[PDB]
């Protein structure tokens, strides 16, 4: 059973994203598409790499994840595949737990994998130049389709991956550069990677790590100021509703373990026009 | 041919929905999961009844509904997987007749399957605590995937409804109050339920059979007012295209038996701002 | 292994496509609907005609592709569904080769199979009537579900197209009629017959052909005035990344072979609000 | 102590109406000008006229009105320059303005001066005229006139001299009737218990809807004060009231109130809320007035 | 040299406010109209209420108020004029206007007008009264009135009477003081360390943040110049800064400045970047002090 | 009959110009406020230039400017005063503004009051000065300014007092031209064929384009009327028209025209239709200019 997880800029509101999954169904007959999102900002790798990074732990083994935006569409750039290692568990009981080398993700080499690869390591990645798996005259401005789409449904099918291309060094593949979190004392500063639509919380940077290196653990008071200017005041808690009445505000870690800020029901981010980018500076005592 | 119809806030735009997909397919193979809608307004819990009441007589017997807007997400309580009665037909000719206790719902215990228990009934409803069917440490913030999503998969793969957890008493299920239409004489009172998207037709509470109550019928005369300011007038039809010319108003029953109002061929609701919750007043003569 | 392929206005935010997939797995168990996308403007059959007249090329054969926006549901009116001949290759190496009448298109009879009809060509047209795959009493404001998603699971499931109802004329087949692009000299008029949602590039309806009679080819020196007003000058260039810098203007053909503008990894239409339907004038020297 | 009406359409926010200004009072000493506004919509002088035609019983006698969008600006046109005959009653009854019975104003006591682009054709179909001339002397315009600044060069600059007592009919030659643009205004039409028209106008800020049935239409329609009445918005929006003379005689606030308006015309509205802003309602929609 | 100080609701897009000074005009030839502002919320009398209060100390004593706006317009209703009593001092200190050591005004030399609907709630508790008066001579208001126009007929036109020399007893009946309509303002709360109040207006085009928490109400609670504070808004944003004279006194461009308006209140801002505009901050908003 | 020409940042919403206006008055009875602007975007100093470089040549002589954005209210900071030389001639040719061949300013005859901080920058620089000097005196300013409104204590009192006629020279010691605070103005860089520069603002309520290239850069590049163009701008919109005197010259409505703009700079627009608005075109895109 055969699984193709989907992540696009491709959009929601033309054919694009079906043009890619007749040719899935094409070329791996049985094969099952899982949307992951179409909808990311255009050309914003960062981005998209939240949207793949944990991916693998919840699928079954074997998952080939088709991830693409393209903006070099048309240049000599070719995709890059990679079998990852660790899955890095999820599910009933204690989880699921899932084997190394398991998962194959397929991308531009633009750094839209930079992520996925500092999590789960890998064993091996590859260009993608066979004419068995791309176009032999690629659609220019449409590499997302020739160059992701259909290579990741031969891939599924059970094309060798070690036969899509020549082997790359390590220094081959792109990566995109994230800004550090500052730890000074208890007081740290980040910044806010995105608004978690549709509810409008608001994502840091901060991971539990550099809270624990600060001493900041559950129940500890946080002043959170963001872009230097809009401050908010609550103790760190598991969840929304240890805010008390609905509006107000929480501090908590995010299901990926980043702090984020909250209203309990209620949106954050929309009523105060925040952001991704603003600065965010954390305080403890 | 397993099937899980799948309704939640969790939005269109991250990781979220394709977590739960890749689970479910995880835990019982050759799923097929069927995207209801995601963009509910979050923790809006009498939209999201609106998005599930009637879906069973559509799906083959034996799908389960996974339906989940979780703002008590992290706390004590516990989602209820519920096997309903009577699926209320679908389909070409007569239709497909749908034997009762075909279908099993599972959602948090918060009132969103208030309608569906109403027009459906039920035969037995448990709370969900196995760790069987649920993770043993479930994330805090996400239990629209550990206490709907993954159960759910247990659920469609045979999983024994009455082994999820204690058997619940009626009392102990939360429900949401509805406000009643009001009637008197021919003149009733009722609210806008919903804006139609994308159309933006607009939907309110006042059912066929208040209309009935009222002596109203097909081709009465009406005149609708809206917020007390706004009015309309227009005959009772089947559907817009007996308004006669593209823009011009229609009255009618939608496919849920409620009165609504629209433009024919035109958008009645987005031009003049008009949304769900405006007071409504119909009058006939 | 059947697929639908569904595309209608009916939207993402509520349960509508999903009632019409339910009965599309009642109907034709193991079928794969696949989404081309629910979100075109209401009642925009232009619209709606270019999201899949390209469709055919990049499904298995025996796909059926069911197609929808209904403003006048609940009418006389009746579906036709269609077996068009040429495929019009898509894929790996030298792609897929599509054989003759492998595909079936069922629509409402208002002139959104117009450029299918055109580009594919048909070998047979009737009209669908029969009780066998329709409801002999359909929801009138619903014949999306009910005239559309129901008899295409029908086909899907292998009943003969010739016997859901009688074989129409080809006079009986509404079409809608294109503004014909104006070329004198090497000076085209056209108009923006879409914005590329989600990148904002612009679509005009001036094809390859066109150019290529205005003796206009790669790299040839272009003036496009939108509007009447607004001005752009580049080289015609097979891709975005062509322009150099991003933000740069870049003129190159779309996918579908048709001219079209664009900033590179930057939005040209949305910071200057332009939208489809705009004057677009094309002069070269 | 000379008055200038000044009417443009220059906008508020830097200092065009302030250049104006200073030249007014450096050609009339003393003078004050009263500003009317200069919001509206740039080159709708149907817009403008509307904003300057019930002007002239509110002033006192002499006082000059300077009214002007000037898009044609720096071409070979000329400004007219106008004196008006009846300074004319309003309102929606009709009456000379101010306490007691009104200050009655006598006739040809009152000039305009505007670009001759139809800017003055309801006043001058409202006031009717006495002579009208082009302005010409640069006596009263530069020599060398600013391209792009008519409305300072052929409508202020003169508007000042004016108002200073400069004789208006040595500003340039006299026009025949037939030389002043005029725009065509849409007539209400007329049945027996029935009246169609139009939009004219939002009232802002309040959001009132003012159409272009005038008090004398009602008249012929037999149509008065506490008569039942429908009007339809845009064959559309059904509304509902008697006629009365105020916006709190529809009881409650919010409720739908139907009366004459300040300058004498049918209109609708909320009793102390807005009727046209929370549905976007705008002018140019049709209008159906019913009897009932 | 009179001067009628005129802030109303009519708005600044049509002739409305130029109708009214042509009045103002022709009645009191010579007047000085100075407009306060006509772009106040419709009918709401407590944003129009502050808008008025602080003026008289800044004006020549005779100035004459008319402030209006008037959902009542067309009613029985009649219009309020007063003499008040104390110019009173103003501003973070309590001073009169002025340079050098300021302008001390004398007492009963301010006449307002307004509509009788709490429009002078401030007016009347901040600087007191002598008498009040009903108007209804037609001495001074039409014989006649525009049903629609009262912020004319009622206010700019009688205004402009008063400016004239008109003696205020004679507009029409002695009012008593319980005919006065007054809108209830939101108290201020003090515990020993803190303070409760509200958001009253957001300080436009800056996008400062005012409340009704006065200087004597921080006196009271001990809170003076420097003192560190918290201030709490919406019971979600703990904004901190020692109270200082001014804007610039919080350092850096941007950063939250606590301090006395020139109104006598304490307010929040940014320095020389707004507070309440990228954040969609709006008046209503609790506000909780706390002195640290 | 003097005159102060009003520009602020203090908007048109709230009662603060009428306070300005009110102690304008009392200071300086039988003085005319001109207001100039009050819209400008709060702090922009650059912006608030514009608004007052141009306007000597069309007021009276004597007649004062009082000119203020002011976010160092409240600080150790004093207003400067300063008597400009030359009125100067200005628009698109270079003249004297007026009827006839204009009229003629005297040197030395206008007065600008403003914070120190870089608003009067272009002020000076295109007009000269006499003597500046920085104002202290309180015979002009408070003796106790309210910290957060300078612009009333120490721009419009001590504006007003200068109109009355005190001595200039008292107001405070005289500055050093050092003293004096100058923003830096982007200039134009010209190749033989070729020009580029930016754009300046928006032309307000018309959507038309300002450049900061001026009749006399394009003289330096041999660009005269007539003389076809292309100007780009953001190096992305290539637009292409001769220059000509005005807007209808591009002929039909809608049409690209190039024209020098009232104060003398090369500028775009369409023919009674807003180049701006549609494509949201903004201050501080780059341009080019061409000759063809
Ligand atoms: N204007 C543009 N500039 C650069 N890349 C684009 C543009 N529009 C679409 N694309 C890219 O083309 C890809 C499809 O091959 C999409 O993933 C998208 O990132
Ligand atoms: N700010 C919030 N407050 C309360 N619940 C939330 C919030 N954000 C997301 N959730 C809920 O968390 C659930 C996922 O476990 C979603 O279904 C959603 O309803
Ligand atoms: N207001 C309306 N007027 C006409 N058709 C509509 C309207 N709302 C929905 N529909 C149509 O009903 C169809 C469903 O049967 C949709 O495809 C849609 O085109
Ligand atoms: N782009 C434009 N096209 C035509 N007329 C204009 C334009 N911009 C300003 N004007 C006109 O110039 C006049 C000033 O002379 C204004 O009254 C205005 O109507
Ligand atoms: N729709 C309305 N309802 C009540 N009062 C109004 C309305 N429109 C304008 N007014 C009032 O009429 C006054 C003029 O007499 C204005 O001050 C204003 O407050
Ligand atoms: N938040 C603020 N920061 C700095 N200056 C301000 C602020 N609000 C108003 N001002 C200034 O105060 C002046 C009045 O003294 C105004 O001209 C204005 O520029
Ligand atoms: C991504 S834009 C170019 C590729 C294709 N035409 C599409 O719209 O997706
Ligand atoms: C629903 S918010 C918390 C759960 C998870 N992080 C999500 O974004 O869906
Ligand atoms: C398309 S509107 C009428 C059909 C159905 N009620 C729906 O909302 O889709
Ligand atoms: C309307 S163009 C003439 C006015 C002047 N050019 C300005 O806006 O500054
Ligand atoms: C506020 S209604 C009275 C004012 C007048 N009717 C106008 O707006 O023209
Ligand atoms: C710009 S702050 C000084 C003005 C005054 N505080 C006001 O806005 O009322």
């Amino acid at each position: 059973r055969p699984i193709i997880a989907f992540m696009s800029d491709l959009g929601t509101t033309d054919d694009s994203v079906a043009q890619c999954k007749g040719l899935m169904h094409s070329i791996c007959p049985g094969v099952t598409v899982v949307d992951v999102c179409h909808s990311m900002t255009p050309w914003d790798v960062e981005e998209g790499a939240r949207y793949i990074v944990d991916l693998p732990r919840f699928f079954p083994e074997g998952t080939v994840f088709a991830t693409t935006t393209y903006p070099a569409t048309g240049t000599t750039t070719r995709s890059v595949a990679v079998r990852i290692r660790q899955a890095a568990w999820a599910g009933s009981g204690d989880g699921f737990e899932r084997a190394d080398g398991s998962y194959i993700y397929i991308a531009p080499n633009n750094g839209l994998l930079t992520t996925v690869l500092e999590e789960h390591g890998y064993i091996e990645a590859y260009e993608v130049t066979s004419t068995k798996v791309i176009p032999a005259n690629p659609e220019p401005t449409f590499y997302s389709r020739e160059m992701v789409a259909i290579p990741s449904a031969h891939l599924a099918a059970g094309f060798p991956l070690a036969e899509v291309g020549r082997r790359l060094d390590d220094s081959e593949i792109v990566r995109f550069h994230r800004p550090a979190v500052e730890i000074s004392g208890e007081a740290l500063s980040g910044v806010v990677t995105a608004i978690d639509h549709p509810f409008g919380n608001i994502w840091t940077n901060i991971h539990r790590t550099d809270l624990e290196k600060a001493g900041i653990g559950q129940g500890k008071h946080l002043k959170i100021i963001l872009d230097d200017v809009l401050p908010f005041e609550a103790p760190l808690t598991p969840t929304f509703a240890d805010a008390g009445a609905i509006g107000n505000i929480a501090f908590y870690l995010n299901s990926r373990g980043y702090l984020s800020l909250a209203r309990n029901a209620a949106s954050l981010a929309y009523p105060y026009n925040l952001k991704a980018g603003l600065k965010v500076r954390v305080e403890a005592r």
